[PDB]
């Protein structure tokens, strides 16, 4: 056993392990299957075991076969024992966590023991088959069962299962686990992930007899119209045949008996030997099914049942059976006959507690969560999934990518395992064992061969025996291309909606040209778009504008839904967010592990609601007073929706009203509001309407809002001359100042610097820090990109930035004047911030203080064309008043960028302070809302066009900490106010991919403001 | 009533400063008492005899967007000559400028006007950083078209032949023109990024004599 390295040989991948099977639960009476009550003869063994580490499995005594080691701890199970703190999880993204040595893993190699004492009644062992499944270890195992060895088995992600029956005693037994971290396994479970290990999924004990149902498999299928379908089940047994056995196959709708099909042993002849007298498939007619979608997910109950003709039962095996059709139709991925838009998203298995070992509750938190925010669709990136995933995903109505567990990214080239005919047996059990588990599921609509493999002979071996098994799905692979032989779906990763990438061999073509490369015909699903890692999805709207506007654009899965983060401690027990490289290892890939919409513990990052808002499931149009309301369901008509209407003029309500939703799939509503009374004031009219769900779901709540848009309406502009002021502000003129004084108001610039660097009302400092030009962000997660300071990345934004001399740019003063006019005081300034003898930019102002106690500032700004794009063009100050509330008039409420704004609506917005920071767990430039018109914070009030942030912490502070939870609040307010901003961008995190209309290229920039008191 | 919307002044002040003059003015474009177009202007005259204009628009949001954001004039002079640092030498516009060249051209009066059969606003160069005619220079980052027939003649004219050269030089200076499309000639056809729909716009001119 020590003896035979079984850890380091592709060729062995099990010993003794059973035949893999769709869920099993023996049910011995026909109504506990039908409901899906809990089993007597599935056991659960999910309790406290024993668990010792070594750091090697020749460090493992003998005695531990036997006995139980004084030196263990009581551990739950399941767990990955880094969660423990037995050893650091490792976070890197491609390059493997070991030497690259096949198949060979490292000497020291952390070995996990698990143990435990257990009961069995005499009943299981009297007769039947009691059989253990370990539903995940990882990464590879040895089992013994009262001291006597059983077998071994690979693959992480996939059940494994070992026959007990001679190995069992009545009462008293002992099963001993010996979990290595590291075996050949290692080399194809590469996935961009914490590496953990341990028995992180259920352990059961299952009672079957002898006599038994050893497999089945569902298959529906339809007439033209789908009012016809006929439910075809292919049963297998395991034991001696018999002619008084039979199989019956009933299908059920709630309590009503649908269809039913009795039928003895025996298949048709399949070629010169015979057939299968092991097997019987049964055929039921159903009329007018009900179809299952992730809109409507109805399901019916089959169950099979295998006994005598006379009508006793052996067993009982169940399944929930949806009625769809999958199928890929002139190009176009159709479900039941009508052309899906994908709205997915990628989720790894991670929870900040208890690493990836997964709970119901988590998994329907996340369910509940995806579909309140619009998403249809999931990929299991990159596995198969804990096996409750896909029940859930079948009940609540969730699109299904199902993967095989196998990612070879740090090998080089990507393809050196997966084109190597030895690495087939090992690829193609990781491949075939997902398959014949998971195949019954109708929430699984298209099967993945893998993720970042490169393109291999063997995709293309396990993309045909997928097409011979299971016609019903389609088969989808990205690696090597996204469009090679082994894929019926171009599905690219970061793939740009206009832009090409054309890297030699794999090609990143724009989405829209890929479609019509010569000979092309396919549809076009990413596997993977929109990184939303830390302030990202910039650009997402311009993927959705593409997906509508083209058939065979059918969509894409969000990279991804929830940080990869784990909670550590401080020396106060206070929980904080750790990424790479907080475990002590090395290397690691730092922050890329976090690129959720969501953070760790499920809260949503502002991206989400952009998500949601291109992601509705209702488009909008206005001419003149009428409203076209278009339906994107394929299935369902809008019987559960209403549609709200508001008009405000600057956020003053003047009008509401609602109209129900009556709109068949697809189809169109028009909606004629009525005449509108016109305002008497200036400003602007806008229109937002908002879809709500007046019932309660499965999935969300009464009142539930699932769609909204926004138009502006008439405008009026301001004609009137404000009242005329009789006082007139004072000019003092020192060395170091001018001051200027008007009532219990005063402004001081200093003619040293030429900014204003102190503000007085009645008596009291506004500012601790000078209002000043700022060009530069604390640089984003997409600014910064795959860079190091070992290791620089001359092409990402911050490092263009940094090497242009953006961040110590230093203002000279050109011009620093006061004249004092009729009835105000203008201050007249000009700076340049050069560095090494170029001039970056130049900033001409003026401000004009009059005796209404307004300040207006104009700025007009000129940016070096040869200089990289600056980050943003605007002020900054540190105000000296820490205020409860936010009030502004813009878009909102939630944080929103130039590039990510779509989402945000303008209205009167009011908040605490603390919401105008987002905690991002990497910590960069946030919390910016655009469109701003009016800002209001304590007693100052700023007006003009503007974008802004808010906050305790500087941009300096922000750059500078590489964790929220190190942060801490400055004295008074940080407020930024831009007149431009740059995009965030977010196509990938790994190459600028701000687009050009949202980089500030313009060479010459103004914006004015307005500063006053209220 | 783009064509028809009078000026309604708001605001005439003169400010002096300490050396240079000042003038401030807002006007309101209506038509039907719906206000189109508000532009508030400075106007810095210095010791060097440079005036320098700011001018900041505000288009109302539901009124189509307008063909031009610029100033007019008809010049007393008639020189033979127009040079210009910026695109050129040939008519060019925001959505027909590529072929065009930034340099510096000079090209007789006439060669600025392009006498299409049937007349319309015609001769435009863009991205223009300096422009010379008579004793006049121009400097900022505008588009200009300088002939003999005011917009009004050229709107007004059926034929080319029926032109006649009017007393003076008409010169319009945009800070902003909207593109002239045609992708087809029934339909509008200009594309959203050449229409101006920002709301708000601004642009700076320095009119001096060199
Ligand atoms: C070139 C590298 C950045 S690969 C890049 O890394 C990402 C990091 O989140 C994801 O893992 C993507 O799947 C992967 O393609
Ligand atoms: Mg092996
Ligand atoms: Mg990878
Ligand atoms: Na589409
Ligand atoms: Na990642
Ligand atoms: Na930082
Ligand atoms: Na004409």
């Amino acid at each position: 056993v020590l003896q035979r390295r079984d850890w380091e040989n592709p060729g062995v991948t099990q010993l003794n392990r059973l035949a893999a099977h769709p869920p099993f639960a023996s049910w011995r009476n026909s109504e506990e299957a039908r409901t899906d009550r809990p089993s007597q003869q599935l056991r659960s063994l999910n309790g406290e075991w024993r668990f010792a580490w070594f750091p090697a499995p020749e460090a493992v005594p003998e005695s531990w076969l036997e006995c139980d080691l004084p030196e263990a701890d009581t551990v739950v199970v399941p767990s990955n024992w880094q969660m423990h703190g037995y050893d650091a999880p490792i976070y890197t993204n491609v390059t493997y966590p070991i030497t690259v040595n096949p198949p060979f893993v490292p000497t020291e190699n952390p070995t996990g023991c698990y143990s435990l004492t257990f009961n069995v009644d005499e009943s299981w062992l009297q007769e039947g088959q009691t059989r253990i499944i370990f539903d995940g270890v990882n990464s590879a195992f040895h089992l013994w069962c009262n001291g006597r060895w059983v077998g071994y088995g690979q693959d992480s992600r996939l059940p494994s299962e070992f026959d007990l029956s001679a190995f069992l005693r009545a009462g008293e037994n002992r099963l001993a686990v010996m979990v290595l971290r590291w075996s050949d396994g290692s080399y194809l479970e590469d996935q961009d992930m914490w590496r953990m290990s341990g028995i992180f999924r259920d352990v059961s004990l299952l009672h079957k007899p002898t006599t038994q149902i050893s497999d089945f498999h569902v298959a529906t299928r339809f007439n033209d119209d789908f009012s016809r379908a006929v439910l075809e089940a292919e049963v297998q047994m395991c034991g001696e045949l018999r002619d008084y056995l039979r199989v019956t196959v009933s299908l059920w709708q709630g309590e009503t008996q649908v269809a039913s099909g009795t039928a003895p042993f025996g298949g048709e002849i399949i070629d010169e030997r015979g057939g299968y007298a092991d097997r019987v498939t049964l055929r039921l007619n159903v009329e007018n099914p009900k179809l299952w979608s992730a809109e409507i997910p109805n399901l019916y109950r089959a169950v099979v049942e295998l006994h005598t003709a006379d009508g006793t039962l052996i067993e009982a095996e169940a399944c929930d059976v949806g009625f769809r059709e999958v199928r890929i139709e002139n190009g176009l991925l159709l479900l039941n006959g009508k052309p899906l838009l994908i709205r997915g998203v990628n989720r790894h298995e991670h929870h900040p507690l208890h690493g990836q070992v997964m709970d119901e509750q988590t998994m329907v938190q996340d369910i509940l969560l995806m579909k309140q925010n619009n998403f249809n669709a999931v990929r299991c990136s990159h596995y198969p999934n804990h096996p409750l995933w896909y029940t859930l995903c079948d009940r609540y109505g969730l699109y299904v990518v199902d993967e095989a567990n196998i990612e070879t990214h740090g090998m080089v080239p990507m393809n050196r395992l997966t084109d190597d005919p030895r690495w087939l047996p090992a690829m193609s059990e990781r491949v075939t064992r997902m398959v014949q588990r998971d195949r019954n599921h109708p929430s699984v609509i298209i099967w993945s061969l893998g993720n970042e493999s490169g393109h291999g002979a063997n995709h293309d071996a396990l993309y045909r025996w997928i097409k011979s098994v299971d016609p019903s799905r389609p088969v989808q692979y990205e690696g090597g291309g996204a469009d090679t032989t082994a894929t019926d779906i171009i599905c690219p990763m970061y793939a740009r909606v206009d832009e090409d990438q054309p890297f030699p061999a794999v090609p990143k073509w724009s989405i829209k040209k890929w479609l019509s490369l010569p000979g092309e015909t396919r549809p076009l699903i990413l596997c993977e778009y929109a990184h939303a890692m830390g302030n990202s999805l910039g650009g997402f709207a311009k993927y959705w504008q593409a997906f509508r506007q083209y058939p065979r654009l059918q969509g894409g899965f969000v990279w991804d839904w929830v940080d990869q983060s784990l909670i550590k401690y401080d020396e106060n027990g206070n929980p904080w967010s750790a990424y790479g490289g907080d475990f002590g290892d090395t290397p690691n890939d730092r922050q890329f592990c976090m690129n959720g919409l969501v953070f760790a513990d499920r809260t949503p990052h502002p991206a989400l609601t952009e998500a949601k808002h291109q992601q509705q499931f209702f488009q909008f149009r206005l001419s003149g007073q009428t409203i076209e309301v278009t339906s994107e369901y394929l299935f369902r008509h809008s019987d559960n929706e209403l549609l709200h209407w508001m008009v405000a003029l600057d956020g003053k309500p003047l009008a509401s009203g609602e109209v129900p939703l009556d709109v068949a799939p697809q189809g169109k509503q028009l909606i004629e509001l009525p005449e509108l009374p016109q305002p008497e004031s200036a400003g602007q009219l806008w229109l937002t309407v908002r879809v709500v769900q007046p019932n309660a779901t499965a999935w969300s709540e009464a009142g539930h809002i699932s769609a909204w848009q926004q138009w502006r309406l008439a405008e009026n502009l301001s004609v009137t001359l404000p009242a005329a002021s009789h006082a007139i502000p004072h000019l003092t003129t020192s060395e170091m100042d001018f001051c200027i004084e008007l009532g219990n108001k005063r402004w001081q610039f200093n003619r040293q610097s030429g900014f204003l660097s102190q503000m007085w009302i009645g008596d009291k400092k506004q500012l601790l820090t000078p209002l000043r030009d700022q060009f530069t962000r604390a640089p984003l997660d997409n600014d910064i990109g795959v860079t190091e300071a070992t290791r620089i990345d001359p092409n990402a934004w911050v490092e263009r930035w940094k090497a242009a001399g953006h961040y110590q740019a230093e203002a000279a003063l050109l011009q620093c004047t006061a004249d004092t006019l009729a009835d105000a005081v203008l201050i007249t300034t000009a700076h340049a911030w050069q560095h090494q003898g170029k001039t970056l930019f130049i900033s001409r102002k003026t401000y004009r203080i009059d005796g209404s106690g307004q300040m207006a500032i104009t700025v007009d700004v000129e940016v070096a064309s040869d200089t990289p794009h600056p980050a943003r063009i605007g002020l900054n100050c540190q105000l000296a008043q820490v205020a409860e509330r936010v009030n502004w008039l813009g878009l909102g409420p939630q944080e929103n960028y130039p590039d990510r704004l779509t989402a945000a609506c303008f209205d009167r917005w009011d908040l605490p302070l603390s919401d105008m920071y987002t905690p991002y767990v990497f910590p960069s430039e946030n919390g910016l809302r655009c469109g701003t018109r009016e800002l209001n914070y304590g007693p100052h009030q700023w007006r003009g066009d503007f974008q802004f942030n808010i906050s305790r912490y500087s941009q300096q502070q922000l750059m500078e900490t590489s964790h929220r939870h190190l942060l801490h609040a400055e004295e008074g307010t940080w407020l930024n106010i831009d007149g431009f901003h740059m995009g965030i961008g977010g196509d990938d995190s790994w190459s600028p991919s701000v687009s050009a209309e949202f980089q500030l290229s313009a060479g010459r920039y103004h914006y004015q403001l307005v500063w006053c008191q209220k």
